[PDB]
């Protein structure tokens, strides 16, 4: 049974970019969508005007809007911004019935920053205050929402890939997936639940043990797929490898897909490829299956995805087309929206622990489905966290 009726459905958005929430900001209330993101931990708008954005927050209408008086600039690769810190009162229309006061920067200035056409105005940083810009004092969204209220220190995400392209009427019109707020909801997934442990709290952290390709174990030094860290981002489109996991994964794809050669700009995810209307060879793709730690020791579960997860969609022609969704990294792994695509991820902030479990909205075909399979018996499992 599903016992969140209220926030099933309540994400829009796809992988390309990214899945949002409706929330309000100040009193009266302004609503804005909100990418969800796990990989960083502060609540950032935009609060001034910007050619992407078709609504910001406007901190002078707010009768609540408190002024902390303090500027913050947050650079990243991807791109920037700077913002002002502030506070005010904050809902989720299709989430648990409370208001909290939270903290907000208000964004002035940013670069390469807001995605034209991608329906947000904001990001919902949910991962731990150790990665909080400017610094760990400043309390994240979800720790201020559990402090203030008696929602329970978990949520869970569904994030539903359509398996093909959406136009911009139809992105707007179609359920994305959900976020429950405060718990599970059983009618999300199919089978049971794995859980992994957070190795820490800071991004959403976790151990790979062991990455097959159709079975075939990439043999690599555990150490490396860990290499500098692995963490679960709802706020990054792929699966993203340390360097030279990604040089050995792509080299086993291509082998296990070699019946089709593709040029490289498709390794590189750069160029898409296209195949006649509902012939896509998905069978000639191999699954790859991710070995997780499990909570008991000596004991490791396996998430198995399928080419539906790892091939995004895109439109080109009647042609179904798609871009290569797995990346080359010097930061660590990253399993970012394609992967959580497969999976309906509980974030169990309270046990310190990550479940998945097969999505009732995973791509699929009538021959493979994604998985989550245990247990396995596998030994040093702590010696595949990297150290300094
Ligand atoms: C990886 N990153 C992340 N997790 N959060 C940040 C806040 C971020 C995320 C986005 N995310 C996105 O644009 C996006 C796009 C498609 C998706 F499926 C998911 N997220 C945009 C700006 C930004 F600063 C910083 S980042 O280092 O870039």
């Amino acid at each position: 049974r599903g016992s969140f009726v209220e926030m099933v459905d309540n994400l829009r958005g796809k992988s390309g970019q990214g899945y949002y929430v409706e929330m309000t900001v100040g009193s009266p209330p302004q609503t804005l969508n909100i990418l969800v993101d796990t990989g960083s931990s502060n609540f950032a708008v935009g609060a001034a005007p910007h050619p992407f954005l078709h609504r910001y927050y406007q901190r002078q209408l707010s009768s609540t809007y408190r002024d902390l008086r303090k500027g913050v600039y947050v650079p990243y690769t991807q791109g920037k911004w700077e913002g002002e810190l502030g506070t005010d009162l904050v809902s989720i229309p299709h989430g648990p019935n409370v208001t909290v006061r939270a903290n907000i920067a208000a964004i002035t200035e940013s670069d390469k920053f807001f995605i034209n056409g991608s329906n947000w105005e904001g990001i919902l940083g949910l991962a731990y205050a150790e990665i909080a810009r400017p610094d760990d004092s400043l309390e994240p969204f979800f720790d201020s929402l559990v402090k203030q209220t008696h929602v329970p220190n978990l949520f869970s995400l569904q994030l539903c890939g359509a398996g093909f392209p959406l136009n911009q009427s139809e992105v707007l019109a179609s359920v994305g997936g959900s976020m429950i707020i405060g718990g599970i909801d059983h009618s999300l997934y199919t089978g049971s639940l794995w859980y992994t442990p957070i190795r820490r709290e800071w991004y959403y952290e976790v151990i790979i043990v062991r990455v097959e390709i159709n079975g075939q174990d990439l043999k690599m030094d555990c150490k490396e797929y860990n290499y500098d860290k692995s963490i679960v981002d709802s706020g990054t489109t792929n699966l993203r490898l340390p360097k030279k996991v990604f040089e050995a994964a792509v080299k086993s794809i291509k082998a296990a897909s070699s019946t089709e050669k593709f040029p490289d700009g498709f390794w590189l995810g750069e160029q898409l490829v296209c195949w006649q209307a509902g012939t896509t060879p998905w069978n000639i793709f191999p699954v790859i299956s991710l070995y997780l730690m499990g909570e008991v020791t000596n004991q490791s579960f396996r998430i198995t995805i399928l080419p539906q997860q790892y091939l995004r969609p895109v439109e080109d022609s009647q042609d179904d087309c798609y871009k290569f969704a797995i990346s080359q990294s010097s930061t660590g792994t990253v399993m970012g929206a394609v992967i959580m695509e497969g999976f309906y991820v509980v974030f169990d902030r309270a046990r310190k622990r990550i479940g998945f479990a097969v999505s009732a909205c995973h791509v699929h075909d009538e021959f493979r489905t994604a998985a989550v399979e245990g247990p396995f018996v596998t030994l040093d499992m702590e010696d595949c966290g990297y150290n300094i």
